[PDB]
C-alpha cells in the first residue's frame, strides 16, 4: 500500500522459503549463500523440509549472548541447489527502536500476509515461554499462532523475526549485522 510494504514485498519476494520441521511450519529468512534464520523453537534437525522438498541441513547453531542468554535465532546452513539474494547490508549494526514496522509472513496458512505494526521497542529482556530471552523487540499487535519467523522490517532495514506473542503484544528476536560475518 506504501513504502514500508513495498520495501516488506521485496524481501519476502526474494529472501523467504517455507521451512516445515517436526514443531511445524515457519516463515524462514534467507540471508546470503545457503545461509537462513528460524526460531530456536522450531527445534531444527538433520533434515527439514524446504518449500515442501526434503533437504539436509550442513550446520545449525542455537545463538546465546555472551552471559549464555537465549536469543531464539537458529542459524540454518541449508544442502541446496541455489544461494539466496545477499540482504546482509540491510541488517543493523546495533540494538535500537523503530518506528513504523511491517511484520511479513508467508505459510500454507497465511500466504502474502503482511501486518503493519507501528513503533519497535527495544524490550531487552523476556521470558518467552519459560525460558529467560535477550535483544527481545515488542510491537503493540495481537499477533497468532501461525506468525513465528515472520520478518520484521522498516524500510530499508530487516531488524528481527517473529518468535512469540501475549495476546495483546508481539516480539521479534533482533538480527545483527554481526551475527552473519563469514
Amino acid at each position: 500500500m506504501g513504502p514500508g510494504f513495498d520495501f516488506a514485498q521485496a524481501i519476502m519476494k526474494k529472501n523467504t522459503v517455507i521451512a516445515r520441521t517436526e514443531k511445524g511450519e515457519f516463515t524462514m529468512l534467507g540471508v546470503y549463500d545457503r545461509v537462513a534464520v528460524i526460531p530456536t523453537h522450531a527445534s531444527v534437525g538433520e533434515i527439514i523440509y524446504i518449500n515442501d522438498v526434503e533437504t539436509r541441513v550442513l550446520d545449525a547453531c542455537a545463538l546465546r549472548d555472551l552471559t549464555d542468554t537465549n536469543l531464539e535465532i537458529t542459524i540454518v546452513k541449508l544442502d541446496r541447489n541455489q544461494k539466496f539474494r545477499d540482504i546482509r547490508h540491510f541488517l543493523p549494526r546495533c540494538e535500537d527502536d523503530y518506528n513504523d514496522a511491517v511484520l511479513s509472513v508467508h505459510t500454507s496458512k497465511f500466504p502474502n500476509m503482511y501486518i503493519p505494526v507501528g513503533q519497535v521497542t527495544n524490550y531487552g529482556f523476556l521470558n518467552l515461554g519459560g525460558t529467560p530471552t535477550h535483544r527481545i523487540l515488542m510491537y503493540n499487535f495481537p499477533t497468532r499462532a501461525g506468525q513465528c519467523g515472520g520478518v520484521v522490517t522498516t524500510t530499508g532495514k530487516v531488524i528481527g523475526i517473529h518468535v512469540g506473542g501475549n495476546g495483546a503484544q508481539g516480539f521479534a528476536a533482533m538480527l545483527l549485522h554481526s551475527y552473519f560475518t563469514d
